C-alpha cells in the first residue's frame, strides 16, 4: 500500500504518519509539505524510523516538497491535513483554496482517493471532489465520525456495556446542526427506546459536550491530534481490506437532501464509499438534517 | 487467572486448553480428567509447552486425576466438558439423565473446594447448566453454559455474509434451547444500528435456509469429521476473555431465568446476558414478539420436562 | 499469500492449516488429500471457518484430492505433511523409503504444475529433504526441511529457564541430522551477545541431561498423547512468516549443503540458513570447534547413506 | 500497574504517556507537571481518552500539579521527563536541581522505582539516587539503551540480516565518551568477527552518527519525542512483566567492572520487576576497559560537582 500524508508537519498529519507507518501493510509512506516545512518533516521520518527499531525493514518513507508532487503517483489514499487555523466563512475560503489546489494537482498525477480533514470538513470535501473531478465514490472526508466515536462512547459508558455492543451515530454538519440519529442507535441490537435506562440519560448534556469538544480541546492545548489520528488509521485500515464497515463521514448526497456534502452512513472498502445507506428518519431528524444540508450548502 | 479444565482429554477440552495457555492472563490452567486418562493430559501439557515456546515462563500447567480435584481451590472459572457422547438406542432423555449424573457430581465435588464459576459446555446444555446449578447449590449468577451462543454467531455471520458488510456491524442472537427448539430473535436485529427489516434486501434474506443450516451444523460436521472442537474452543477463549477483563459484554448464554420473561420460570435457557467478571450480572429482559414469545415459551417447556426428570 | 499443506488431513496438517487460516497475510490457503479424506479435510475447512467467526472475508480455503494439482499453482510455499508412522517391525531403512516414494512423487507433481517452495515437515525429515529436491528439478534455494528446528528450540528454552533470562536473549543451535546424531553447537552459543562460556553458572548447566530430553522428546510425547501436533504447528507457522514477510532470520533447517562445511557435501542436512521471501538466501558457514565438526561429519554420513540408498526410485 | 509521568507535558513525557496508556497493565497513569501546565496536562488526558475510543474502562489517568504528589502513592515506577533545554556543566547543575527535588519528594511520598529520562542522564540518574535515598536497584535511567539500538539496527541493516539475530551493547555515557563492545557482539550466537563481512563494515561512521542522532533530530524537529518513547516503553513492559532480559541501562557500578567505582553509568544489567536485579560482569578487551574508565572519569566529575546542590 502507499498513502500520501499532505500536510505531514501538523499535528494531525504527524501523529497519523506514526500511526500508519507502523501497519504491516504500509509500504510506501509519502510525507508530503510545503518548502519550508521539509527540513521538519525529515526530521519526523528519522524518529519515525527510531521508534519501530528495524521491525519494518520493507518500510520506505518518503519526504517532498508540495513541488513535485510526482512522488504521488500510484497511492492507494491521499490524505488532506492541511489547512490554516481559525469569520466562518473566512475560514471557509482560506482553507477552500488550499484543499481545492491541492486536489487539482492531485488528479493531474493519478486517479486515486482523497481523504479530507481540514475544516469545514463537509465544504471542503466539497471543493475537493469539485477541483479534482473524481468520481463521487473516490472522495470522503472524516466528517462527524469522531463525534460519533464520542457519542457512542457516552452512551455505552452511560449504560454500563462494552463499546462494541453499541452502534449509533451522528449525521448532518461537523458542527451545531449535527443530528443524532437517536433512531438507529441500538445496544446489542435492541433499540435503544425499548430500554428504560434510556428515560434516565443525560442526552442534551452528552450532545453538548459533543459539540464543544473541538472548542474544550482547542482551550486547553491547542487542538486534538492523537484521537484523530487513530481515527484515521481505523478508516484506512477499512479501506485497504476491504473491510465494508457501516461508516458515518461526508459524502455526496444525491436523493438518498442533494448536492451536497454532509456527514452521511456510508459503506467504506477497497473502491472508496461502495454505498451511501438511505434508512428512514423520524421527523425531527430528517427536519435538522435538511437544515444541516442548507447550512453546508451555503459554503 | 486459575481456570480448571474438567474433560480437558477430550476434543474441545483439548483445543480450550491450548488456547487458553497462550493467553497473557492465564497464569495457572488445571487440567482435570479421569484416571485412565492422567497420561494423555500428561501429553496434552507437554505439547501445549511446545507451542508456546517459552515466551509464557510465569505459566503453569496442572495434571491430576478427577479423584484429587483440590487442585481446583481458588479458580475463577471452571469449565465443565466432561460427558457421554450421544448414540443410536439413545432417546434425549438418555443422554440427559446419563450426562446429569456427571455434571452434578462434578458440580457437586467443586462446590466442596472453593466457591467459583462453573462454565457448562456439556450437553443438553440447558438441562445441565441447571443440573449443575442444583448440585452445586451456587448462586444464580455463578452458573451458565453456552448454549446457543455458537449458533447465534453463527447466524450472525450469515446475516452479515448476504448483506455484504463487516461482522462487527450485525447484531443479533438466538435464543432458547441449544436444539431445534431455537427462537431466532429478528427483532433484535441491526446492521449498524438500523433494523434489519428496514433494509430493502431482507424481504430477499434466505431466512428459512440460515436457519436450517444452523440448526444441522452439528449434523453436518459430525458427518464429515466427528465433531467441533476449533470452533467452540475460539468461543469459549472469548467467553473467558469476558469474565476475566470484565468487560461486561452482551452475550446469549444459557442462564437461569426466574420471570424475567412472561411465563419462564424455574429454568436455565439461552436468553440475553450481561457478561462480566462477577459471571451473569444480568439477565436482559426484552419484549420479544408474539411469535418469538410462543415460541420461546414452548422451547422453555422442552427444557423444563428434562430438567424437571434430572432433578433427583 | 497462498500456501498448499499437502497432508492437511493429519495432526500436523490439520494444526498448521488452523494457524495459518488466522494470520492476514492468508488469501489462499490449499488442504490436500489423498481421495478417501476428501470429506475429512472438508469437516476441518468448516471447523476452521468456525473459529474464525467472520473475522476474515477475503481469506479463501479450498479442499481438493492429489490428483487435481493445479489449484497448487502460484502458491509461494508448498509444506508437505504427507508421511507413513513408523510401525514396530520397521527398519529406519524401510521407513525411509517408504516415505520417500510419497514425497518424491509429490515433489515431481509440484513441479509439474509449476515453480514454488516446498517445505518437508515429513519424517527422516533430511532424507526426505533430499529426494523432494531431487524429484522437483527446482534449485537448492527453494527447497528445506523443518529438520533441527524445533530441537533447537527446545534446547535454547531449557538454556534460558536455567539462566533465569528472557527467552529471547539465549542465542544457540542445534545442527545436523533430525535424530541421535545431534549436533549442539555450544561454541555458538550466547547470552545477550556474550558467549555461554565465560558465564559461571556454565559449569552448573546439566548440558547432558537437556541433550536426552531434546533427543527422547519424541518417543516421550509419542508414549502419551500418540504425537506431536501444537508445537510443530507453531514452528511452522514461524517459517512461514519469516519466508512470507522476507524476515531474514537465521534459522537451521535441513537445507541442501555443497562444500558450505568442511566434508560435507552433496546431503540435506540441518544447518544454519537464512531465510526470506525467496527460500534459503544463504547457507550460512561458521567455524565449528573440534568435537562439533567431527560429530557434524558422522551425522552427515548416516544422512548421506540414506540419501543414496534412496535416491532414484 | 501505576505510573506516573513527572513532566507529562514534555514531548518525550506524552509520547509515553499515549503509549503506556494503550497498554493493557496499566490501571493507573498519573500525569504530573507545573501548576502553570495544569490545564496543559487537562488536554493531553482528554486526545488520549479520544484515542483509546472507549477500549480501557478501567483506564483511568489522573492529571495533578508538582505540590500535590500525594498521588504518587502506590505507584510501581515513576519516569521523570522534567528537563531544561549554557556549557555542559550549566546543564548538569540546572536539571540536577529539577530532579533532585523530584526525588526527594518522590521519596517522601513513598517508595518506588525511579527511571530517569532526564539528561545528563548518567548525572542525573546518580543524583535521583541521592535525593531519593532508595536503594541502588530502585534508580536507573535511559543511559546507553537508545544508542545500542541504534548500533544494532545498523549492524542488521549492514549486514542484511534480522534485527532479532544481531546482539550489541555500547556501554559507558551518553555522549562521546561512549564505548561500543565489539567484544560482545554477535550475529545469531556467532561472533561477528568470525564473519569476514566485518572486515567490510563501516564502523566509525556508524558511531559517529549514533553520537550525534541527538542534535540531528534536534536540527531539524525541535527534538526526539516517538524513538525515545518506544525504548521507555520496553523497559517498563520489561520491569512490570517480569520479564528478566539482559538491557543496557545507566546504573551504580561498584567494582562489577574492574577499576569502576561510585559511578551511575551505563552498563549491561538485567531488569525485572525489582528494577537493577543484577550488574552484567563482563570481561572486555584492552582498549574498551581503557575507554569504559575515562567514560567513569568523566561522569565521576560531573557527579562530583552536582553531589550537593
Ligand atoms: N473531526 C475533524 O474533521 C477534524 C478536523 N481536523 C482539521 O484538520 C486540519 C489539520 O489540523 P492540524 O494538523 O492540527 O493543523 P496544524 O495547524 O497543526 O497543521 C497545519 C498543516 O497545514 C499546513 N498549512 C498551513 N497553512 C497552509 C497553507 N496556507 N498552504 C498550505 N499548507 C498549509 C501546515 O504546513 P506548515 O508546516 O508548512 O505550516 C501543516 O501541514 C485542521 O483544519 C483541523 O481543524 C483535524 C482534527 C479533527
Ligand atoms: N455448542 C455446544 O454447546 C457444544 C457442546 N459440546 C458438548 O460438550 C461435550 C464434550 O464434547 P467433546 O469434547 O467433543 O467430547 P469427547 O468425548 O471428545 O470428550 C469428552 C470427555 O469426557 C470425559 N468423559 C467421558 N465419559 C465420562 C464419564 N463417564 N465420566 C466422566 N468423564 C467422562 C472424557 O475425558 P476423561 O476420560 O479424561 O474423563 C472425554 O474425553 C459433549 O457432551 C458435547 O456434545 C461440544 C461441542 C459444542
Ligand atoms: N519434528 C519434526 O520434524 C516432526 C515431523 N513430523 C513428521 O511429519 C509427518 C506427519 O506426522 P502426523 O501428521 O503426526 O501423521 P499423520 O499420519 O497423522 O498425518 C500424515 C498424513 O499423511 C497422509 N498419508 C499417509 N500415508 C499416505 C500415503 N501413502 N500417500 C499419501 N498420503 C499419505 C495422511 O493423510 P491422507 O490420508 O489424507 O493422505 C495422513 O493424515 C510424519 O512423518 C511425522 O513423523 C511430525 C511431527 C514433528
Ligand atoms: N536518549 C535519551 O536519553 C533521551 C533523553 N531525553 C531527555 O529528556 C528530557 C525531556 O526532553 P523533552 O521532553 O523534549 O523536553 P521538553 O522541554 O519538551 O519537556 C520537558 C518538560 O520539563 C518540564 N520543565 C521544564 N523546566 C522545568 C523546571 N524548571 N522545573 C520543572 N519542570 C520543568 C516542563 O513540563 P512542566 O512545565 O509541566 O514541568 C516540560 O514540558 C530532556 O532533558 C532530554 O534531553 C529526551 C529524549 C532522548
Amino acid at each position: 500500500m502507499k498513502v500520501t500524508i499532505i500536510g505531514a508537519s501538523g499535528r494531525v498529519g504527524s501523529a497519523t504518519a506514526l500511526l500508519l507507518a507502523k501497519e504491516p501493510f504500509m509500504k510506501d509512506l509519502v510525507l508530503i509539505g510545503r518548502e519550508h516545512s521539509i527540513n521538519k518533516l525529515k526530521g519526523l521520518r528519522m524518529d519515525i524510523y527510531d521508534a519501530l527499531a528495524g521491525t519494518r525493514s520493507d518500510a520506505n518513507i518518503y519526504v517532498e516538497s508540495d513541488e513535485n508532487l510526482r512522488i504521488i503517483d500510484e497511492s492507494d489514499v491521499v490524505i488532506i491535513t492541511s489547512g490554516v487555523p481559525r469569520s466562518r466563512m473566512d475560514l471557509a475560503k482560506t482553507n477552500a483554496k488550499i484543499v481545492g489546489n491541492y486536489a487539482k494537482k492531485i488528479a493531474e498525477i493519478c486517479d486515486t482517493k482523497i481523504f479530507v480533514i481540514t475544516n469545514p470538513v463537509d465544504v471542503m470535501t466539497y471543493k475537493a471532489l469539485v477541483e479534482s473531478k473524481f468520481e463521487k465514490n473516490q472522495v470522503f472526508g472524516l466528517g462527524t465520525h469522531l463525534d460519533s466515536l464520542r457519542f457512542k462512547v457516552a452512551i455505552a459508558k452511560f449504560f454500563g456495556v462494552h463499546i462494541d455492543e453499541v452502534r449509533t451515530r451522528i449525521i448532518g454538519e461537523h458542527g451545531d446542526s449535527m443530528v443524532p440519529l437517536l433512531s438507529a442507535t441500538s445496544i446489542g441490537g435492541i433499540p435503544i427506546q425499548r430500554f428504560e435506562r434510556f428515560k434516565e440519560l443525560p442526552i442534551d448534556e452528552i450532545i453538548e459536550d459533543v459539540k464543544t469538544y473541538g472548542k474544550q480541546i482547542i482551550d486547553l492545548k491547542g487542538g486534538s491530534e492523537f484521537g484523530p489520528a487513530a481515527a484515521i488509521l481505523n478508516v484506512v485500515r477499512c479501506i485497504v481490506n476491504n473491510e465494508k464497515r457501516l461508516l458515518t463521514l461526508s459524502a455526496y448526497v444525491d436523493g438518498e437532501i442533494r448536492d451536497v456534502c454532509i456527514g452521511v452512513p456510508v459503506k467504506i472498502g477497497k473502491d472508496g464509499i461502495e454505498e451511501v445507506v438511505s434508512i428512514e428518519l423520524n421527523k425531527d431528524e430528517i427536519i435538522a438534517f435538511r437544515k444541516s444540508a442548507e447550512i453546508i450548502k451555503g459554503y
